[PDB]
């Protein structure tokens, strides 16, 4: 297991804009286009983000290639964070993932507002920051995904993935 078979499980392919859990326009493995209403408005984002005209619809290809940018800027972004690469750098391999999975669902702004989880993940204190994690609108709102990602955490293996 990798990170980006752990996110095309939590995550799913989707070919045509589809609407994400939260109400926004999506494409491809969790690739947000648009907060805006507007199904124009996330089909002008798609031509763009794509180079071509899609009509809302892309290849499997160009799936995967948006799927390659999205994980590098969200490690990218980890490591040009102030908050988060000390996290980053403290983490094994594996919980590495998991950081880079919240980083790539919510942005690091986002996960750079869980200042107390982050502070126990330093301090390798696994069942509590667990307890923590679960205590959000996150874990409210998807709470099998997110109980994969806080497993992932408190664990250090890939136990929660293995069936999926």
């Amino acid at each position: 297991m990798n990170i980006f078979e752990m996110l095309r499980i939590d995550e799913g392919l989707r070919l045509k804009i589809y609407k994400d859990t939260e109400g926004y326009y999506t494409i491809g493995i969790g690739h947000l286009l648009t907060k805006s209403p507007s199904l124009n408005a996330a089909k002008s984002e798609l031509d763009k983000a794509i180079g071509r005209n899609c009509n809302g619809v892309i290849t499997k290809d160009e799936a995967e290639k948006l799927f390659n940018q999205d994980v590098d800027a969200a490690v990218r972004g980890i490591l040009r964070n102030a908050k988060l690469k000390p996290v980053y750098d403290s983490l094994d391999a594996v919980r590495r993932c998991a950081l880079i999975n919240m980083v790539f669902e919510m942005g690091e702004t986002g996960v750079a507002g869980f200042t107390n989880s982050l502070r126990m993940l330093q301090q390798k204190r696994w069942d509590e920051a667990a307890v923590n994690l679960a205590k959000s609108r996150w874990y409210n709102q998807t709470p099998n995904r997110a109980k994969r990602v806080i497993t992932t955490f408190r664990t250090g293996t890939w136990d929660a993935y293995k069936n999926l």
